[PDB]
């Protein structure tokens, strides 16, 4: 694969990674999600509890406390505009 | 670097290295978008140009016949869903 859907493809890899630990296979319990952060991106391990928790529920659109692929892909596009808006100075 | 931000940024730097090739450095041109898929994406090197103008078509939302990072934002979660449905089961 080219470097677009690679890149694409690891960021659906991790999703699953921490979906079908517990509860549906296919979407993520306020457990995985948190674990997923702490794991996966480089400062969530150092975030407050609190503001993990805030994160998570907006992320949530529905309020099923689950947090599915496309809630999933609200995230991921939050995570680009950030490092985005940076290089933009 | 961690697996979320490895991938996220990389998505980011595609769309700077083609954005600033002509016009607004912040935008592709259907020139950009046409070259950017066509190197990083997979399948890209064997789309017709009608198929770049329908997706140029489909991501320019404000109808400037210029895709930004926003629009591409939504290019890349679309291309998430369908790698997304593969893993499924
Ligand atoms: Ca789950
Ligand atoms: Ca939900
Ligand atoms: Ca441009
Ligand atoms: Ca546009």
């Amino acid at each position: 694969a080219c470097p677009l859907d690679q890149a694409i493809g690891l960021l659906v890899a991790i999703f699953h990674k921490y979906s079908g630990r517990e509860g549906d296979k296919h979407t993520l319990s306020k457990k995985e999600l948190k674990e997923l952060i702490q794991k996966e991106l480089t400062i969530g391990s150092k975030l407050q509890d609190a503001e993990i928790a805030r994160l998570m529920e907006d992320l949530d659109r529905n309020k099923d406390q689950e947090v599915n692929f496309q809630e999933y892909v609200t995230f991921l596009g939050a995570l680009a505009l950030i490092y985005n808006e940076a290089l933009k100075g």
